[PDB]
């Protein structure tokens, strides 16, 4: 089997993106944003605090012939950004671009932070980083990929993410009409849980390549590219008033700026982020000073290949005994 669905981003920045996803019967469809830096499906629901939900289109279990009840099963967690939520356990059949996992585990929100409140547009996350991460209790579940993948016609999963435009998730499939030139493929650690990996360098521009091994995960459920603060400082030396900002949190720069592209490394191959790919606008509604999208890691404990890194790239997430990643120019 296989499936296909488009996904879209959230707002005019590509914040995050979302995909329709099919659960229950008669199916209800849910806008999930796909996290390959977690490993829990969770949902809006009829079981959420009423007073956090605000605009969010809501799982009823109740309404559902197939969902069914994970006896005193809970789960609760709490993301790289600080933002959290928890609740109770259910299983239902779950469908993803015409393909159809029956038994998911769907994590119902009891609580949601703030964070998930006031973003109307998704109505929860979808996890396909590694199963050991799930933070269901007493027992971990299954992610969506994990269940799908003996069924699959091959088991990966591709990441095909739009720059101010919809992209594509498949499953169980490579669409060689979807990229340029050939995929690289480079090596995976599980043993963080996450989608890791190790970048080869870096170039800024049309500097020369810096060969360097830079370890970090493929993570579509985060915006922006956090590197090693060399990294980053070597990359904004070169854009005329940019500063690391305290009190704005991260390095900003004049909005009418000339950004250069940056270059990561996967093996001898070379991805390469267009300039304009950094550009996360102004910084507060009308001013003249812009937030960029590479910023330091230090404090987060790891490096996080994002949206920002990931859209320049077809990526192969490739579910194989042992695991590997696969990056294509496009």
């Amino acid at each position: 089997s296989t499936g296909s669905a488009t996904t879209t981003p959230i707002d005019s920045l590509d914040d995050a993106y979302i995909t329709p996803v099919q659960i229950g019967t008669p199916a209800q469809t849910l806008n999930l944003d796909f996290d390959t830096g977690s490993s829990d499906l969770w949902v809006f629901s009829s079981e959420t605090t009423a007073s956090e939900v605000d605009g969010q289109t809501i799982y009823t279990p109740s309404k559902s012939t197939t969902a069914k009840l994970l006896s005193g099963a809970t789960w609760s967690i709490s993301y790289g950004d600080g933002s959290s939520s928890s609740g109770d356990v259910y299983t239902d059949t779950v469908s993803v671009g015409g393909l159809t996992v029956t038994g998911q585990a769907v994590e119902s929100a009891k609580k949601v932070s703030s964070s998930f409140t006031e973003d109307s547009t998704i109505d929860g996350l979808l996890g396909l980083a590694f199963s050991t991460l799930n933070t269901v209790s007493p027992t971990q579940q299954k992610t969506f990929f994990d269940n799908a993948k003996a069924s699959l016609d091959s088991p990966v999963f591709t990441a095909d993410l739009g720059y101010h435009a919809p992209g594509t998730y498949n499953f169980g499939f490579i669409d060689t009409t979807a990229y340029t030139g050939s995929i690289t493929y480079t090596a995976v650690s599980t043993k963080q849980g996450f989608w890791e990996w190790t970048s080869t360098g870096y170039a800024v521009g049309s500097g020369t390549f810096k060969s360097t091994s830079i370890d970090g995960i493929a993570d579509t459920g985060t915006t922006l590219l956090y590197l090693p603060a060399t990294v980053v400082s070597a990359y904004w030396a070169q854009v005329s008033g940019a500063k690391s900002s305290s009190s704005v949190g991260g390095y900003v720069f004049p909005c009418s700026a000339t950004l250069p592209s940056f270059t990561f490394g996967v093996g001898s191959a070379r991805i390469v982020i267009p300039g304009d790919y950094i550009d996360f606008g102004p910084i507060s509604t009308g001013s003249s000073s812009c937030f960029g999208g590479i910023q330091s890691s230090a404090g987060i404990g790891i490096n996080i290949f994002g949206d920002v890194a990931l859209k320049a790239a077809f990526v192969v997430f490739n579910g194989a005994t042992t695991p590997t990643l696969g990056f294509a120019s496009k």
